[PDB]
């Protein structure tokens, strides 16, 4: 089928993140999708292009 | 602005739908949200026009 | 045995107004039941029991907008 | 008290091409560590070592093009 993040940000503050998800590419969408829970609730996706994604996934791992 | 859902799809088998998240309007998104995600792991967004949604609710709860 | 259900106990005096999000999950190896996990928008989630209409009122009120 | 860890045992024999998708929760009320959950492309869910580098190897394949 199709991408579901066709509309990425970056406007986030990793801090107020609470999970990662990273769906691999396939036949679905040809490139990967990042898509983050906020705390509060709310969904965003992210661009894998700024490398605010990586700090993400250490703050996460770390807690 | 920062909305996962920009196009929805009213085309899938529910069978294959393992969970529906439902998000409501907030300062991210004006529109509330339907991310179903498939059995594979991929995601795909909901029209809440279409009521096959509720069908995907009521397969998942009686399941 | 390498996975268990996330919900512990279900709760049932909420508000479906403090509620920014619902996620209905199917029973699956990784969990025999369905489960439903309401986020309160402070954060804090819930699990409801769906024999319970309360999870309906949330579902028509988180449709609003 | 409403929700526990997901994560019972960790998995360390997968073939990194079988993963179609990586969660990554961090710790709070619901589980005092991180969880990382990946799916299979097969629907089968499975929990990945933090302290083991197999979880480095997926995460760059799934970031590939
Ligand atoms: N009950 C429980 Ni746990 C187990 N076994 C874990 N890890 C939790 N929380």
């Amino acid at each position: 089928l199709q991408c579901v993040c066709l509309k990425t940000t970056s406007g986030i503050n990793p801090r107020h993140i609470s999970s990662l998800e990273v769906i691999g590419a396939g036949l679905h969408c040809p490139s990967p999708q990042l898509i983050a829970t906020l705390k509060t609730g709310r969904k965003i996706c992210l661009d894998q292009q700024n490398p605010l994604y990586k700090k993400i996934i250490k703050r996460l791992l770390k807690s």
